[PDB]
């Protein structure tokens, strides 16, 4: 109860059954990992480990871009207590559930005897339980550390245990962490064990004796699934370690947990026989005697050197870690080690991050879950962030999913909501994204592709066409771009202009001193406008929308000028002229003017009705009211260009909005449905109109906040963070999707829109 663990952790009790929990609400097939998750560990492009509220080490994103839910049975911590002065202790695995293989182990961690919180990048796990005399917690986190570039790309996580006797008795403690020698998990095509060996480190320096399992292969390969995984622990004080560097996991674990389960202290056999068939691992355990009324403090590690990262196109990166400690392999120790020695320094930078929002007592409880925990997603969301392709620089290429049923890397009309985080606390990354983009505008591929919507057959990537996407984990990331097909994306009527706003915002965002920034995507952000004045049909000065899905709501379709595109039209006019002023591009700034002012009025003559602004000109839906209507006034506000719009307009428009697509919709307890008819009904035009999308919800609560509709904000995100992390919702947590529809079932697990958030602290 004694740790510092803050009041807008979500929390959850250990054990925990979830009785109303989505699922997809489409046909075709779609990943649903159930709500059991938990808190990602690990650093930017290291890849993930996702422990759940029950204990168990269970999503595995690893292998950089994909998603693999299984729980890996022997990976835990277990826990050994005997009272002075009795015959037997007793032993227990802390999981909330049970396996197949190590049927010796103690199982079933009872209900209602412990407590999960989270509040990302830390969690932490307590545990009062009738049988266990000693109260123990464990707080658990990955470096995760704004403008650090540098501890945030560790594959590492730290475990710092305490322990505490309230009873009168002195009570015998022991704390285990069991490993499984996981290499060949993926990657290993045939025999995917074989060859695997664990080894004890002990490493005795002057106060800082670590003892660690290294648990690898003995081939020198450099293969994707070669590496290291370490576990280890620091003596303290009052503490014995003991370990045990290979029982059998493709066993009933008996070698293990008899020697544990006696007297918790291990063997101390060292054994380092390479396997053939049978899956091995080690554990590394302490013990202490604790008198009464005293605490113990403790930290365990874990480490994973994986250094290669290949995607299914052949490709084979370093992962950006490998900077720091090498590129063979061979490094866990030296990673574990580190984060041993160091992880204080780190707890306090962690908290020198959040201070500044958690101290705020004008903002709720519940706003700080969400804004810190939504941020999961950036190191969950297979990230990738490569240091040389393997036999191969300045930079260090990066890249976010959009998510992994459509496995694309940083989808540019969803990066616009979703990559307010990057620009916010790791700026440097997100001006190396948009340089990516940057250096694409005028590639050409007049290889062509068959469109997934109507089946027609198009050129891959049109110069002066900003793509949707940088390739995907399948294929080749960063080298094959638009790999996504379900439309056309070079007649997209949004990407150019996000593309710009997104260069401004970034600029605007990191205090408008980076001219070099504005220099170097000065050329794609002119082309990008010249192309889409092209798709102006009817010379009203705005590109058309073609009567299909041409913009990022991939099935709605928009026809004549649309509000969305077409407001992001005008502020992407307007960043550019004042881009054009900062340059001194005299003759951008007059077209860009010229083009801006005749574009503005055709806007408003076509689109305000006197209380919202239409959805477009020409469709059977024109007059439904849109969440994201004006969007480009939003990012106006947020790159501090002005009144795109008349500011009455804006805040009739804002407030309708709220009226109908919050307030009608579910008692406006889910978000801002997409699509909403004048007579208050939900738009049935498409399946996107009756869907909330959180990113675009969470958006436009930020724009609603700048505006001073203060409440109508929160009110607007609350549904949002209530059915992703409430009793009432619908089990989203650490997988909040892009959307739901009126029952609250889901559409895309995992998403990256929803880091939309990080708007509302601008
Ligand atoms: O949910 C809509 C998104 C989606 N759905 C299926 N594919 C995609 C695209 O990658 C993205 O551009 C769309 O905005
Ligand atoms: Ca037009
Ligand atoms: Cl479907
Ligand atoms: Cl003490
Ligand atoms: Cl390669
Ligand atoms: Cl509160
Ligand atoms: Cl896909």
């Amino acid at each position: 109860h004694k740790i510092d663990i803050p009041d807008s952790a979500w929390t959850i009790g250990i054990g925990e059954k979830f009785k109303n929990a989505g699922h997809p609400n489409v046909k075709y097939p779609m990943i649903d990992d159930s709500y059991v998750q938990g808190a990602p560990l690990g650093g930017f492009g290291a890849g993930t480990i996702g422990r759940t509220y029950n204990g168990g080490f269970s999503r595995w994103h690893l292998e950089i871009g994909k998603n693999k839910y299984t729980t890996v049975y022997a990976n835990q911590f277990s826990v050994f207590q005997k009272v002075e002065g009795n015959k037997d202790g007793v032993a227990q695995v802390l999981y909330a559930g049970e396996p197949g293989y190590l049927s010796s182990w103690k199982w079933d961690y009872p209900k209602e005897s412990g407590m999960y919180y989270a509040l990302y990048p830390n969690s932490w796990y307590t545990y009062t339980n009738k049988d266990l005399p000693v109260q123990l917690a464990v707080k658990q986190f990955s470096p995760i550390i704004p403008y650090n570039y540098k501890e945030t790309s560790y594959p590492v996580a730290v475990f710092k245990w305490t322990a505490y006797n309230p009873t009168n008795k002195n009570v015998d403690v022991s704390i285990m962490f069991t490993w499984q020698n996981m290499i060949g998990f993926f990657g290993k095509q045939v025999n995917v064990n074989s060859g695997n060996f664990n080894k004890i480190i002990k490493d005795k320096s002057k106060d800082s004796e670590i003892v660690a399992a290294v648990m690898g292969n003995i081939s020198n390969d450099n293969e994707e699934w070669n590496g290291e995984y370490s576990i280890g622990v620091k003596k303290v004080p009052g503490v014995d370690i003991s370990y045990k560097a290979k029982f059998v996991t493709t066993g009933d674990g008996s070698d293990l947990w008899h020697e544990f389960s006696k007297n918790g202290i291990l063997d101390n056999k060292d054994d380092e026989t390479p396997t053939k068939q049978d899956g091995i691992g080690s554990a590394i355990a302490v013990n202490f005697k604790l008198q009464p009324g005293q605490t113990i403090e403790v930290p365990f590690a874990l480490s994973w050197d994986l250094p290669i990262m290949k995607f299914g196109g052949g490709d084979k990166w370093y992962k950006m870690y490998t900077k720091y400690f090498g590129k063979n392999g061979k490094n866990s120790f030296a990673i574990l080690k580190e984060a041993l020695n160091n992880y204080q320094k780190w707890e306090k930078m962690i908290d020198d991050w959040q201070k500044p929002i958690l101290s705020n007592k004008s903002k709720p409880d519940w706003y700080k879950t969400a804004l810190f925990n939504e941020l999961y997603y950036l190191a969950d969301g297979g990230t990738a962030w490569e240091n040389g392709k393997v036999g191969e620089r300045t930079n260090n290429m990066f890249g976010l999913l959009e998510c992994f049923d459509y496995n694309y890397y940083e989808t540019l009309d969803v990066r616009f909501y979703g990559s307010f985080p990057l620009v916010m606390l790791w700026p440097d990354i997100e001006k190396q994204v948009m340089r990516q983009f940057a250096d694409t505008i005028n590639v050409q591929d007049s290889s062509e592709f068959k469109v997934g919507s109507n089946g027609a057959m198009a050129v891959k990537k049109v110069q002066g066409m900003i793509p949707h996407d940088l390739g995907s984990s399948y294929a080749l990331p960063w080298i094959k771009i638009n790999a996504y097909d379900w439309q056309n994306p070079n007649i997209w009527k949004d990407l150019n202009s996000k593309y710009v706003l997104l260069v401004y915002r970034d600029y605007v965002l990191t205090g408008k001193t980076d001219k070099e920034f504005l220099k170097y995507t000065w050329k794609s952000v002119k082309t990008a406008l010249d192309k889409l004045k092209e798709m102006d049909k009817d010379n009203d000065g705005i590109p058309d929308n073609e009567g299909i899905p041409d913009q990022t709501y991939d099935t709605w379709s928009m026809k004549g000028t649309s509000a969305y595109c077409g407001s992001l039209w005008l502020a992407a006019l307007k960043a550019a002229q004042e881009i054009g002023k900062v340059l001194k591009d005299n003759e951008a700034y007059i077209k860009y003017n010229e083009w801006y002012k005749i574009a503005q009025q055709n806007f408003e003559k076509e689109l305000w009705n006197g209380e919202y602004y239409n959805f477009d000109t020409e469709s059977d839906h024109k007059d439904s009211i849109m969440a994201d209507q004006l969007a480009g006034q939003w990012y106006a506000d947020i790159l501090r260009l002005g009144d795109i719009l008349p500011k009455d307009h804006v805040q009739k428009a804002l407030k309708k909005i709220y009226e109908f697509n919050v307030m009608k919709f579910e008692n406006g307890k889910m978000g801002a449905v997409n699509g909403m008819r004048p007579d208050g009904i939900v738009d049935e035009s498409d399946i996107q109109a009756q869907e909330v999308w959180t990113g675009v919800t969470y958006a436009l609560a930020s724009f609603m906040k700048y505006r001073g509709m203060t409440e109508e904000a929160y009110n607007t995100a609350y549904g949002v963070y209530k059915m992703t992390y409430d009793k009432s919702g619908k089990g989203y947590w650490f997988r909040t999707p892009e959307a739901w529809t009126k029952d609250g079932n889901y559409r895309a697990s995992m998403y990256m829109r929803p880091l939309s958030i990080w708007s509302m602290e601008v």
